């Protein structure tokens, strides 16, 4: 088949190396957009004034972790923001170097190769490797969870909202009962220590999925009850982050204890015009918003067109390709 | 290649490529030595250095020859002198140049003294290497240099003081050399700067002796290109990196040479094209010496960026 330059991308479905290079480049760009905005959107930045007003967008995300914050919710530094920052600068151009690496000089088909290439060629026909790389990627997620699950026992602990101080979190939950009564209070749990000891069992629960998908492929009713194209994989993944994307939103909505209401902006209100939206208590006159109600806005409506583009994938992948013409005869 | 890729014509040849490269840097020491004889008839005592657009000399200004206490300048027969042997130094070079294009042979092969062995190629990774190594050795004599001129040469300027001190208790550990990748646009002090100095001197005396004692293994012929071009290509990308961290660092460190000799901190300013400006205003609508070296070091950085862009794209396919 042939595709037009309007939409070419589909030429990576049998070639690896390029398959690596996009994906790869594209996490650059994210970790570009992470390192660059950080230290050129900091001059729009005023301690005199509030976080929530001015409208910084990265910065709440770094006194999240509670790195330059301490008494009564004050920024009186801008030193850990450029550590972090900066190691968000060369880990970009490491990226990029290995991303542009793979597009320019590796080859593309990965099964053509001879040393340690050849057993990295992957396929739409097989659990086994797919399931391999699945395994890997659940263990590196796991480690970013103990990596936070390390952030409140290392550096200081997390920041606390409630009682305004960057406090060391050392009583971690041991009875999964709590976790499991846990759908309904939802963001209203009224407590910092109980987010880490949440913390600590989705982490390990990672490290088990990415041991139990590196030790045993799909056994077998995976082949039956899901599929394997590149359209279809495409698919769930892009449902998963839709799901993700919408759970986003609604903790940037109705939290304010992960998110600090002093610093992020005030509890929101679930409004419907002619799209569902959150609009803030605290109106701003000159066309503003707080960094709460633009983040669940826009994460609102990014993820429901990736829902939006997981059911056109689904409905490619499934043949149902232009069947809607038969409706007039 | 007809006169308008003229330079790549020797360099397949390997025999001119040595006349051209010591007839550059005869005409860099030439550059550095005539700028500052100059710049030193164009100088005024009484106003400031960076108000009359003055390199070279607010250059040596932070070695602390020409300069005394609270500013000003003592004399400028230290920097005659150094543009003079700037200058014997640029004409020995120029005549090493006209040595290499005339007597000189055009390839080395048909040498049969005991210069035979300065013959390199695009093909073996020792000969490179050993070149590489004898360039670090020399840098890491010119960092040695800094170090014997910082302790038993003379002192230092610094901008906190503002006088000319003989630095003594430099860093000695290296944590805080690994931790000044956090703050490097700030060195906040000098004696972190030689101290810092003579461990990154002490690095790349290290890593000229381990590129001169050790021969290339060859892990990374198999993934870097052993071409002309493609060297030429990773020493571009390196210097135009070079050039681009070395703006930014002009743009903003006021205290790594201090500022009365270049005017006011650089302000940044991203539009349509990133350029940077001053604060204060020139009635000659002039802008100041740190104001021209900032942003002429970060458009040739781009440039140079560009062109190792251009010549990665040719040295592959
Ligand atoms: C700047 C970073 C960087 C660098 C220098 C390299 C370098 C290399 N990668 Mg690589 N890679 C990188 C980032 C990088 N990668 C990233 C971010 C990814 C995505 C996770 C990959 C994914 C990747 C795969 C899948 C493969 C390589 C392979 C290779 C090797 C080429 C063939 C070879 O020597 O083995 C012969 C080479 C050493 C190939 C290889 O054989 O090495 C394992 C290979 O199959 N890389
Ligand atoms: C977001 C991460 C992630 C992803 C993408 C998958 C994806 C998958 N898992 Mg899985 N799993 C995960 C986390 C994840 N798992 C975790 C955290 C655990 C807990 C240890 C498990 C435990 C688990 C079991 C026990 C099984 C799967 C199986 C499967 C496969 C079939 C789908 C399924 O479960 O239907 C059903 C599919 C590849 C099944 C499989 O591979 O065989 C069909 C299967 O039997 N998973
Ligand atoms: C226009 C592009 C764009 C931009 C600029 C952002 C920007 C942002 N998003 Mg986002 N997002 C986008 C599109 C975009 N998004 C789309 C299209 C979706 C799908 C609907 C999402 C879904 C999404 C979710 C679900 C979340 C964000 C979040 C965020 C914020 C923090 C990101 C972060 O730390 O993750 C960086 C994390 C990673 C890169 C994960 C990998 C970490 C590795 C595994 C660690 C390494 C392990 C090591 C060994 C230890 C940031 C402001 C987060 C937030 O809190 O902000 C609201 C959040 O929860 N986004
Ligand atoms: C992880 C996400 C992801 C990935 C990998 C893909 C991958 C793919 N999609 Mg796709 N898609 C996605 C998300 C994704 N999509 C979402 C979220 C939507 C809903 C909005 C769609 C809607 C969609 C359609 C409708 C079509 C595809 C098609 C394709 C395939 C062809 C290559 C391509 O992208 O065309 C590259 C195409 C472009 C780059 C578009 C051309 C330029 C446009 C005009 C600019 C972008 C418009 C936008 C408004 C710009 C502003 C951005 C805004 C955020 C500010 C390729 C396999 C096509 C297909 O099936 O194969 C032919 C196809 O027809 N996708
Ligand atoms: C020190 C760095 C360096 C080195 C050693 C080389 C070396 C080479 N380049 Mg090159 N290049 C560089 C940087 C460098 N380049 C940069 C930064 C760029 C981007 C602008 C380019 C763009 C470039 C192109 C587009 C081409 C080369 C080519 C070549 C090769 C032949 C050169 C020749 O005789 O024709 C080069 C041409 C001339 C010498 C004559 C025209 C040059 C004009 C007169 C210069 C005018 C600029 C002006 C005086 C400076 C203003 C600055 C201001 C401060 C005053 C040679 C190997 C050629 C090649 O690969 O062969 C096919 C080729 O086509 N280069
Ligand atoms: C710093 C500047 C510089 C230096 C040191 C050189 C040096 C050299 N050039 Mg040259 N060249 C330069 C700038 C420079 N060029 C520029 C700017 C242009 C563009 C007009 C050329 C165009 C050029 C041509 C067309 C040729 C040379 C050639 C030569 C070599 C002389 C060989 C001989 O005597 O016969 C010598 C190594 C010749 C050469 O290498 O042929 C063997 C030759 O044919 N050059
Ligand atoms: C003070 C300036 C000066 C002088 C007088 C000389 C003189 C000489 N050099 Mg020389 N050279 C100089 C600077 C100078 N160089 C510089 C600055 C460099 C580095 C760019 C070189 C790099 C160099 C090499 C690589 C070689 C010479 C060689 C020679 C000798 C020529 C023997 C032969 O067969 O010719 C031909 C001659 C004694 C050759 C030799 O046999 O002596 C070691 C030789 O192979 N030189
Ligand atoms: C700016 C100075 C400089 C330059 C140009 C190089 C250049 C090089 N080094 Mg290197 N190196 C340096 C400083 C430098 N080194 C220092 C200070 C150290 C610490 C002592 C090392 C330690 C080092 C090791 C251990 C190795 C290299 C290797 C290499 C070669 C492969 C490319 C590379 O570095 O991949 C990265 C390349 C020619 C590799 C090599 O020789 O492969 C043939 C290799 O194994 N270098
Ligand atoms: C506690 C806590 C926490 C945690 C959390 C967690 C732990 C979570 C989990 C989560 C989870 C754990 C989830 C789950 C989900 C699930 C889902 C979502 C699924 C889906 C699936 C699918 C979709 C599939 C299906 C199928 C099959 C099976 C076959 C047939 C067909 C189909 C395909 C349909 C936090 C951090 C917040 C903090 C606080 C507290
Ligand atoms: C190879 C070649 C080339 C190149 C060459 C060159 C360019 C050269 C250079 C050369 C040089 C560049 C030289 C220089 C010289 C100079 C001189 C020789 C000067 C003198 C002076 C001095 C040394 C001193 C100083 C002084 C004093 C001390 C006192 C007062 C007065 C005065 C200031 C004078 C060309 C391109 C052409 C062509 C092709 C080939
Ligand atoms: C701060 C400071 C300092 C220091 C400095 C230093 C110590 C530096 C270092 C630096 C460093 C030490 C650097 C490094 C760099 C490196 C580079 C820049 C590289 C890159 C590369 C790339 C990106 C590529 C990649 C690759 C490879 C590697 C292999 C093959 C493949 C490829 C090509 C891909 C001082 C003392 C002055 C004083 C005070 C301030």
């Amino acid at each position: 088949v042939q595709y037009e330059w309007w939409a070419g991308n589909a030429r990576f479905a049998d070639q690896s190396g390029l398959f690596i290079a996009a994906h790869v480049a594209q996490a650059a760009l994210t970790a570009f957009w992470a390192g660059a905005f950080t230290l050129f959107e900091i001059s729009r930045f005023d301690p005199t004034q509030a976080m929530g007003d001015q409208g910084l967008i990265l910065l709440p995300h770094l006194a999240t972790l509670g790195w330059g914050v301490g008494d009564g919710g004050q920024i009186v530094d801008t030193y850990p923001y450029f550590v972090i920052g900066s190691i968000h600068l060369i880990a970009s151009a490491v990226l990029g170097a290995g991303a542009l690496f793979h597009t320019l000089r590796a080859p593309a088909d990965l099964s053509t190769l001879k040393g340690q290439g050849k057993k990295f060629h992957f396929t739409w026909e097989n659990p086994q490797q797919l399931g391999i790389i699945l395994g890997h990627h659940l263990l590196f997620l796991g480690a970013g969870a103990l990596l936070l699950a390390g952030k409140a026992m290392y550096w200081g602990g997390l920041y606390d909202a409630t009682t305004q101080t960057v406090r060391l979190v050392s009583q971690p939950t041991l009875d999964p009962l709590v976790i499991y009564g846990y759908q309904t209070h939802f963001a209203s749990i009224s407590s910092l220590e109980d987010l880490v000891g949440g913390h600590i069992f989705v982490g390990f629960l990672l490290i088990g999925g990415g041991i139990w998908h590196i030790l045993v492929p799909p056994l077998g009713w995976a082949k039956k009850v899901l599929l394997f194209s590149g359209e279809a994989i495409l698919s769930y993944s892009l449902g998963g982050i839709a799901l993700a994307g919408f759970v986003a939103a609604y903790f940037c909505a109705v939290n304010t204890l992960a998110y600090p209401p002093e610093f992020y902006g005030p509890p929101l209100a679930i409004k419907l015009g002619i799209f569902p939206y959150f609009a803030d208590t605290v109106e701003l006159p000159m066309h503003a918003h707080t960094s709460r109600a633009w983040l669940a806005n826009a994460h609102f409506f990014l993820a429901f067109f990736f829902l939006q583009g997981h059911l056109w994938h689904a409905l490619r992948a499934l043949g149902f390709d232009f069947k809607r013409v038969e409706q007039a005869f």
